C-alpha cells in the first residue's frame, strides 16, 4: 500500500526530494530487487520524525554459488551532513563477520563512502560499493 503516489507524500517532508526520490529509484529500479520502506525514529520519545529505508537482497558470487547479501538503507532530511546512511540487517541463519567495514553494529563504514562527497554521491555507485567488497569475501556468512 506504499506507491509511488504515497511514497511522493512519505517523502514530501525530506528536502532534497528530487534527489530522495531519483535515488532511491535509480537503485531499486537497477537492482530490481530492492523494497522501499517508510519507518520514522524518535528521539527518546522527546521528538519523532518521518524516515525512509530500502529493505533488500544482493546476490554475489561465493564458493562458486551465488549467495545473497542482505542489507538495510538509511535516509535523512539533512542532517547530520547530508549522505545517506548504510546498514545491514542478515538473517537468523547468517552472521555478521567483524572486519573494517562491517562492525559488530552491522554498519557499512567504509573509506570510499566516508570521505564521499557529491555529486558522484547518486546512491548507485553506495551499492556498487558493497558488491564489490561483499563480492571478494562476504562478511554475513556463517562458516558452514
Amino acid at each position: 500500500a506504499v506507491s509511488e503516489s504515497q511514497l511522493k507524500k512519505m517523502v514530501s517532508k525530506y528536502k532534497y526530494r528530487d534527489l530522495t526520490v531519483r535515488e532511491t529509484v535509480n537503485v531499486i529500479t537497477l537492482y530490481k530487487d530492492l523494497k522501499p520502506v517508510l519507518d520514522s525514529y524518535v528521539f527518546n520519545d522527546g521528538s519523532s520524525r518521518e524516515l525512509m529505508n530500502l529493505t533488500g537482497t544482493i546476490p554475489v558470487p561465493y564458493r562458486g554459488n551465488t549467495y545473497n547479501i542482505p542489507i538495510c538503507l538509511w535516509l535523512l532530511d539533512t542532517y547530520p551532513y547530508n549522505p545517506p546512511i548504510c546498514f545491514v540487517k542478515p538473517t537468523s541463519s547468517m552472521t555478521i563477520k567483524t572486519g573494517k567495514h562491517v562492525d559488530a553494529n552491522g554498519k557499512i563504514y567504509l573509506p570510499y563512502l566516508h570521505e564521499w562527497k557529491h555529486p558522484q554521491s547518486d546512491l548507485l555507485g553506495l551499492i556498487q560499493v558493497m558488491i564489490v567488497v561483499f563480492g571478494d569475501e562476504p562478511p554475513v556468512f556463517s562458516r558452514p
